[PDB]
DNA sequence: CGTCCAGTCTAC
DNA sequence: TAGACCTGGACGG
């Protein structure tokens, strides 16, 4: 999951939970090393927002709910396999690590944070990760300014393909988006980042960091096989036949067409 | 059967 | 940095 998946997971939670009232506790699986959520309320609503590669749930007790409680915020990072599902309460998928249970009246559902590989994390504060830069989807101008004012940072000494994964400057960009973004401008992935960015100090690389991920959000879906076909068809570069690939300095595969670029392994 | 492949996080 | 953290599907023998 990259920026577009975190955003669509947000839209899912807001849409699927619009007319739902939750009750009881927040249940963690016994194998999750993430923290217990100390929250009980007889009647609460769940809402969400995304920022880059993080998602924030707000748990909002209704007027008079008991025990007395203030709203609680949780922030999620999805790692390699995180997702939200709404399922029947007795049809929990495998690897449902955190569960929110609908109160009656109506079909007993669970909203589940599902994470096969368990690289996903949640924190009890409502706070975004300190050090992550602005959202490329929802805070474009702040994102763009934060890169252009910090080109002296040693992060920009690196290949552009490596710099695009650094969540201090490109919060929301992951391995498929870096390939798609670089393929549209035919920028060699191992061109130095500072060269490509001082050059833009006909959409430029920073506009595409916003508009390419926006295109994925516009497809819709992502699971929550027919929209998996839509995604595969949208991809022009990542994993595609006739495309080159190399390992970057952290062993992550960059897909590209043509010239690997000057700092290539 | 086995190998290989798919975002942080933190000891060195 | 390198290895760690994890499960499962595709594919080879």
């Amino acid at each position: 999951p990259e920026g577009p998946e975190l955003h669509l997971a947000s839209q899912f939670v807001n849409e699927a939970c619009r007319a739902l009232v939750f009750g009881g506790c927040v249940e963690k699986s016994s194998v999750s090393r993430n923290p217990e959520v100390p929250f009980e309320s007889s009647a609460y609503r769940i809402s969400a927002s995304a920022r880059g590669k993080e998602l924030r749930l707000i748990l909002s007790p209704l007027p008079g709910a008991q025990p007395q409680q203030e709203p609680l915020a949780l922030v999620f990072r999805f790692g390699m396999s995180g997702s939200f599902q709404l399922v029947p309460r007795e049809e929990l998928p495998r690897h449902a690590h955190l569960r929110f249970y609908t109160a009656p009246p109506g079909p007993r559902l669970a909203l589940c944070f599902v994470d096969i590989r368990r690289f996903g994390r949640w924190d009890l504060g409502g706070k975004w990760q300190p050090g992550r830069g602005p959202c490329v989807l929802q805070e474009y101008q702040q994102f763009r300014e934060n890169v252009l004012r910090n080109l002296a940072d040693k992060a920009f000494d690196r290949p552009i393909c490596e710099a695009l994964l650094d969540q201090r400057f490109f919060n929301g960009i992951g391995n498929y988006l870096r390939a798609e973004i670089l393929y549209r401008l035919k920028i060699p992935p191992f061109e130095k980042a500072r060269s490509v960015l001082e050059a833009l100090q006909n959409p430029d690389l920073l506009e595409l960091c916003h508009s390419v991920p926006k295109e994925v959000v516009q497809l819709g879906g992502r699971g929550h096989e027919e929209d998996f076909a839509a995604f595969r068809a949208w991809l022009r570069c990542y994993g595609m036949p006739g495309m080159s690939s190399l390992q970057d300095r952290h062993g992550r595969t960059i897909w590209f067409q043509g010239d690997p670029g000057p700092l290539a392994p």
